[PDB]
């Protein structure tokens, strides 16, 4: 099934952060209307911050999350989770290589700011 | 019902990182053993990092997150979700005032590393 992809309210604001993981250096590339808004690069195996940034929504609201390690695509997992009917998450993982624990780049997505 | 509250698996490294979006300063206290290991401090309103490190979940593996503003103690959501049965996300809200948007401070935190 297709993960990574989140229907967020329209122009809205919403934090994404990444984090590292990996031997490999990791580049995720954050979707807006299907148009690159954000693109974040770094290697890590300590969970480092490889970027955090505020986009938003725009007009349909579609937000994708893509992670590629030396031009290969990662495999990905994702969900999201509302907590009291207002806080949102949008958590991604993703995997590189053999070991399968999808850490190595791991892209938290949060919404309403301010 | 208690909040904020996380049974990790013991002696396990796990990142923890704390956003603001809040007029008020926020003070997170991440708990370890029923011990403060790491205390943020901060002010934003744009989801601003005031804080993020790797921490270890020690001999009983309970993790507490409690959020404080000018010394009130914040109302708590939080929640914990696993992807392939491996990812593992601890996602904690706080609400400060009384519009209860619970973004005031957010804590996320995330296990295994490496
Ligand atoms: C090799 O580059 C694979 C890679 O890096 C390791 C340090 C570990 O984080 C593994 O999960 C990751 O896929
Ligand atoms: C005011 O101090 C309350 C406070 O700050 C606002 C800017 C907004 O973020 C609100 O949610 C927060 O509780
Ligand atoms: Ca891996
Ligand atoms: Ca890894
Ligand atoms: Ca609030
Ligand atoms: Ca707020």
């Amino acid at each position: 099934a297709t993960q990574g992809v989140f229907t967020l309210p329209a122009n809205t604001r919403f934090g994404v952060t990444a984090f590292a993981n990996s031997s490999g250096t990791q580049t995720v590339n954050v979707l807006v209307n299907n148009e690159t808004a954000a693109t974040f690069s770094g290697q890590s195996t300590n969970n480092a911050v490889i970027g955090t940034q505020v986009l938003n929504s725009g007009s349909s609201g579609k937000v994708q999350v893509q992670v590629s390690v030396n031009g290969r695509p990662s495999d990905l997992v994702s969900a999201q989770v509302i907590l009291t009917n207002e806080l949102n998450f949008a958590l991604v993982g993703s995997e590189d290589g053999t070991d399968n624990d999808y850490n190595d780049a791991v892209v938290v997505i949060n919404w309403p700011l301010g």
